[PDB]
């Protein structure tokens, strides 16, 4: 069957792979052929270790329709050290592109980096009620999936083309600050339940025209924005958002990227 | 310092979050302030439990240059049952779209499905030399990042635009079987090192002209095809060796009927 040593390894792996799911104690008890009191002490050790190591926390919801829920969390210390390292790598002037753009797609591709950004996002929005994570194609998509895996919620991708083949669609128009052109963004009607609570994730925000377009698109679904998370904000039509980094405009002459913290610390108060 | 119980929990978490990394036994000795004799006892328990529970294999390589490595693996039974499960739910007649297309957007969006498809891909290609996972925007991107996270390699996204502003780009042309139009797919030059071993991941293959486009694009970088993996292949093929989970028989738009069976994935077990 299972001795205690293996039971803890399996318990640890089951929790880590089912974050934000409520598991009844009888599930573990029947699985390891052990008493619910022995399971509860194993969950006490996992709890203390998760907290000490900065992995997360275990919530116990009481009652027969209760159980345990693993919640990924990030300590403020690991958060600002990681954001500091991130900003230092984004500071590289080799990333400067024509038009004052910054090359970040190597960073959005590394697995270690994405899992920590996704964990950070999930840590900050852990206690909101999120049905779905939403972003717009294309570069926001890795971030959206990292965050959604820790939160255990589907991802919805807003498309800027009505090229697509995925059934009936709803589109709106929005003004970016860029092309002050009116671009269009769209979403399949069958890809989001109406009334859902949406966490919006995106790679980058300047004055927020794209995110505000996502907000108005949610109105057409009678959905609610549970939160807004952005990796980089430029130095604003939007409301409350969390940002990891702040980018001061690229001085294209001096070849200089200057980046500081975002407002993320505001969300780590003891 | 940790007692044995907290050490097992931390050790499990650390291994699960650092797959395919050779970790020296001395890293854990300094970490936990304990002998390599005690840590080797814990690795032995984790190894047995990872293997019994279908989580993966814990490979111990001796020597100073060696250590411990966690390799995500899927057992055949779990692969058979998950693929059958996925196959039936995709054979839902509501998924049929105008033009004979099949709506996958919801499946490719759920986190628990993606982690098992990603783990399946990573289990089959676990022993191959891979520097990077590559896919085409947009729907392949979830599968590619799922598989890459288990393999611990970066992800590279081929754009069917050339619009994109990420520096100097290499573009090629290719013919779909669809629009027998010649479309264009591009790849930034600073997003791929010369001679990279590339695992191609996509959501759907019919004739293979998109995947064949990606292979042609890899030669402009003198990169190699480490492997090709697709969620769904259509019946009836310019491509070489690939792995598929599902096969889709053309939607009889008259009958309202999607017919789907297993792919070729069993031949890798
Ligand atoms: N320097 C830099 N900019 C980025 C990066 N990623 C996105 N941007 C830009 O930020 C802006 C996104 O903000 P939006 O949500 O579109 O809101 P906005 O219309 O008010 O600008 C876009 O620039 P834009 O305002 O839409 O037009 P433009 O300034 O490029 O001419 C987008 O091109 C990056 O990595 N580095
Ligand atoms: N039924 C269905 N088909 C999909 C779906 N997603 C992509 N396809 C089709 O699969 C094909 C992509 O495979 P390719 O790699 O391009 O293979 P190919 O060039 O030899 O045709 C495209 O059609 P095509 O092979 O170029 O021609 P056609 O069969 O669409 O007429 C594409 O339209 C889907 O979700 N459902």
């Amino acid at each position: 069957k299972f001795r205690r040593s293996g039971r803890l390894v399996d318990l640890t792996n089951y929790l880590l792979t089912h974050p934000h799911e409520l598991i009844p104690l009888t599930f573990f008890s029947e699985r390891y052929e052990s008493a619910k009191s022995s399971i509860s002490e194993d969950l006490t050790i996992i709890k203390q270790t998760f907290e000490q190591q900065g992995i997360g926390t275990l919530l116990t919801v009481p009652g027969a329709a209760g159980g345990v829920k693993y919640i990924p969390k990030m300590k403020q210390a690991e958060a600002e050290e990681f954001v500091q390292t991130l900003g230092q790598s984004l500071a590289n002037p080799e990333r400067i592109l024509p038009g004052g753009y910054v090359y970040l797609t190597d960073i959005l591709g590394k697995p270690s980096v994405l899992s920590k950004v996704g964990k950070l996002f999930a840590s900050v929005f852990a206690e909101r009620e999120i049905d779905v994570v939403m972003t717009v194609a294309t570069k926001g998509i890795p971030l959206a999936y990292a965050a959604a895996s820790y939160l255990n919620v589907p991802v919805v991708i807003v498309r800027k083309d009505n090229k697509v083949t995925e059934g009936s669609t709803v589109s709106i128009n929005y003004v970016s600050g860029s092309s002050n052109r009116i671009q269009t963004m769209s979403l399949a009607k069958r890809s989001m339940k109406t009334g859902s609570n949406v966490l919006i994730i995106d790679d980058f925000m300047k004055a927020g025209g794209t995110i505000n377009g996502m907000i108005n698109l949610l109105d057409e679904f009678n959905a609610n924005v549970a939160g807004i998370g952005v990796l980089v904000e430029a130095e604003r039509l939007v409301d409350e958002y969390m940002s990891l980094l702040t980018l001061s405009t690229i001085n294209m002459k001096e070849k200089s990227i200057e980046i500081q913290n975002g407002n993320f610390l505001r969300f780590f108060k003891d």
